[PDB]
RNA sequence: CACA
């Protein structure tokens, strides 16, 4: 499931106290404890929705210590292949649009629509190949269009 | 992006 958080770009003094105070002030509830290594830290939401309301709310966003946040889903690095998640997606994008702009990476195998609460649309989409996402994640990811910048990044691909 |  896609409940698992990645937080990056933590200061070298940052602790579960701090992280704790920035997921209650958004209001995100965990489901687990904060596992704070050396400049990163991981957490779970209750499901998939609240993680992606955290990474929404907060990756790029929140200051902590001087320092924004990047608040990802987490994806071990092996499981990083086929698939991503496209956020930031203006709200009356055409699917014909978006998938314009996806077909000039690769081969899309699908593109689901992620149910979200924010103004803007989330894809995940399944590419054919590694090369064909790694190519999508690097030349979509600050993508703007329609006064919106796309974010793509991994998810866990675990069946390639 | 976790591994003595």
């Amino acid at each position: 499931s896609m409940n698992k958080l990645y937080i990056g770009n933590l200061s070298d003094h940052a602790g579960p106290a701090d992280l704790e105070s920035v997921f209650k002030d958004a209001k995100i509830p965990v489901a687990g404890p904060f596992l704070v290594k050396t400049g990163y830290a991981f957490v779970d939401c209750p499901d998939e929705g609240w993680a992606l309301k955290a990474i929404e709310a907060l990756s790029g966003k929140m200051e902590l210590h001087g320092k924004p946040m990047e608040v990802e889903h987490s994806v071990p690095k092996r499981q990083r292949i086929r698939k991503l998640q496209i956020r930031n997606i203006p709200p009356h994008l055409q699917w014909e649009v978006l998938d314009s702009l996806l077909v000039q990476y690769g081969v899309v195998e699908s593109c689901e629509q992620v149910n979200t609460d924010s103004e803007t649309a989330v894809v995940n989409v399944t590419y054919s190949s590694k090369d064909q996402a790694r190519q999508a994640l690097d030349k979509l990811n600050g993508f703007q269009l329609e006064n919106f910048t796309l974010k793509v990044a991994y998810i866990p691909d675990e069946t390639a």
